[PDB]
């Protein structure tokens, strides 16, 4: 497959590539979820959800491995790190529950509504569903092992947030010698609109490739 | 010690902390270096050099370890990775030398002027000078081991580029449970000005802390 992309077209074999859907959980995409409660704007994620469902259909039909990440922790937040971890101090979900004790134990908590994948996106048998405890899917997980075990070198990224969990995973992939592509219209940022722009700029200029869902699906059809 | 910072002040022991000077080489800071030749703006880096000098002087007097990074490779570029590596295809120095063959072997090459630290910044005995082959100082190097061996948990970052080698090293530090601070007036971005604001926003909001050189030196004075 040759995929039209910025800053130039790339090539990849779908059967040695994966589509990663980053954190399409109510926490990151749905009114009333963690990001909304923490002051971020999730009001425009409807199209991102639809575009991801379209990209998953195409990717799976082409034999690409589908990997779903769910970000979060046990409901006691042992896995988030206590005060000795910077994550305890940086986590906007932990900050929100420290200010709003009614929410304690609900944000990003395994088994909870916040942690659930959005209703529209349902993994199928044979897909990989990976929990992760930090923004990058390549730290503290078997992601690299899973991919290496299948000879996969090309990663197509979708999900939320473009500038945090998506970009962190793509950047770490580059340092692990993976070729990373992001489908811009299947992502959404956490922060002002410049965070989306800057994330795609950093990726295109230094780390990987940018394309979009329509291009991706058309390239996969043969 | 308290460091006033965004989004809130932190506490740290300077003697269990390190000041990291990222890639203050002619490549990244000086007219006629790689970034300039590649079309990035380095017109404004002279105050950044001066501010790094001030921060280094304060850190050393407080007993903070100083770590200098030099980014680059052998002059045949074996260490940049061949065509099997995404670095070979993303590297803007390689791209520039492909378009301008008179520059081949001259950018980011060990032994070259481009690769040298700027004349104004001179490592002192007791500092550590680390080479690195990729944007993140934590991949492919002994950096994590060096810091752990000395019980260092707090990293104060300066250098170029804010959004690439700086932010990448800080983000990976966070995933390795380091508390990272960037001194914003001691950094410069590679790209448009929005890339500076976006890196600082991402750091302040998700990965670490933002301060500045004056606040840092004042914090260290007692």
């Amino acid at each position: 497959t040759t995929l039209t992309a910025r800053p130039e077209a790339i090539t990849f074999d779908p059967q040695q590539s994966a589509l990663i859907v980053v954190d399409m959980q109510n926490a990151y995409a749905t009114p009333g979820g963690y990001l909304d409660l923490a002051g971020f704007d999730v009001s425009t994620t409807r199209p991102v959800i639809a575009n991801i469902q379209t990209a998953v259909t195409a990717a799976r039909a082409a034999g690409m491995l589908i990997i779903w990440f769910q970000n979060g922790w046990d409901e006691q937040y042992v896995e988030a790190g206590g005060p000795g971890s910077p994550n305890f101090h940086k986590s906007n979900a932990l900050k929100t529950m420290r200010k709003q004790p009614q929410l304690q134990g609900k944000l990003l908590a395994k088994g909870s509504w916040d942690y659930q994948l959005v209703d529209e996106l349902v993994p199928q048998p044979g897909d990989i569903v990976l929990p992760k405890p930090r923004y990058s899917g390549f730290f503290n997980t078997p992601l690299d092992s899973i991919l290496r075990s299948r000879g996969i070198r090309h990663l197509v990224f979708t999900g939320i947030a473009t500038n945090v969990s998506v970009e962190s995973t793509l950047r770490d992939g580059f340092f692990l010698e993976y070729f990373g592509v992001v489908l811009e219209d299947a992502t959404h940022q956490a922060g002002p609109k410049f965070a989306q722009k800057a994330a795609l700029f950093n990726i295109e200029t230094f780390f990987g490739w940018v394309s979009d869902v329509e291009t991706f699906c058309d390239a996969l059809s043969p």
